C-alpha cells in the first residue's frame, strides 16, 4: 500500500489483454490446470491469498474469492473462473464468480435462488468496493456457456451455481452490472 495500485493496474491490464475464447463449465474439470497462462493468472491479484470478497447481503453470503474453480477451491469459498475478467471491475469486463449449491458441509452459493433483478451484491478487491444490481437471471445447460462472455462497453458479474439441488442437471446464472454509488 500503495504496491496494491500497481496490483491494480496491472489486474486492469489483465483484462484488457484478456482474449475470447471458450470457456467451459466450472464443474466439467475438478483439477487445477496446468498451463503456462494459468501460472501467468496466479500473479494476477496475489498480495493476499484472498483475490476478492463478495457480499449478498439479502442472501446473508459473505465469503473469501479465490484464484480458480477446481474441487479443493470451491470447497473453501467462491471460485473465480480461469478465463473471465478479474473481479476489478471496468468496462468491457464480465467476471464469472463460482459457487457451490449442496456441499452440505457449507452454504456457498445454495440460495442463489431466492435473488431477483434488482437485488444488489458488492465485489471488494484492492482497496475498492464495486456495487453491482442484478439485471438478468437465468436457469441454463452445462454446456451453454455464451453467455459468460465479455459485453464489450459492459463492466458485468455473474454468478453462476448448480442447480437444482442436489441434482445439478442445469446452472443458475444471476448476472448483475455495475452500479455507481
Ligand atoms: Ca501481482
Ligand atoms: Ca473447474
Amino acid at each position: 500500500p500503495e504496491t496494491i495500485a500497481k496490483e491494480r493496474a496491472s489486474a486492469e491490464t489483465y483484462n484488457n489483454n484478456l482474449e475470447s475464447a471458450p470457456i467451459l463449465d466450472p464443474w466439467l474439470e475438478s483439477q487445477r490446470p496446468d498451463t503456462p497462462q494459468y501460472q501467468a493468472y496466479l500473479h494476477e491479484m496475489d498480495i493476499d491469498p484472498v483475490m476478492a470478497r463478495i457480499v449478498i447481503p439479502s442472501i446473508h453470503v459473505s465469503l473469501p474469492i479465490y484464484h480458480g474453480t477446481d474441487s479443493r477451491t470451491l470447497t473453501e469459498g467462491v471460485g473465480h473462473l480461469f478465463g473471465t475478467s478479474l473481479p476489478v471491475g471496468g468496462p468491457s469486463t464480465h467476471s464469472v464468480l463460482t459457487g457451490h449449491t449442496g456441499l452440505s458441509t457449507a452454504t456457498m452459493f445454495d440460495n442463489l435462488n431466492q435473488l431477483k433483478k434488482g437485488d444488489v451484491f458488492y465485489v471488494s478487491s484492492l482497496g475498492q468496493t464495486l456495487k453491482y444490481e442484478v439485471n438478468d437471471i437465468t436457469v441454463v445447460k452445462p454446456e451453454e456457456t455464451d453467455s459468460l462472455r465479455k459485453v464489450p462497453g459492459r463492466d458485468l458479474v455473474t454468478l453462476i451455481t448448480c442447480t437444482p439441488y442436489g441434482v445439478n442437471s442445469h446452472r443458475l446464472l444471476v448476472t448483475g452490472e455495475r452500479v455507481p454509488m
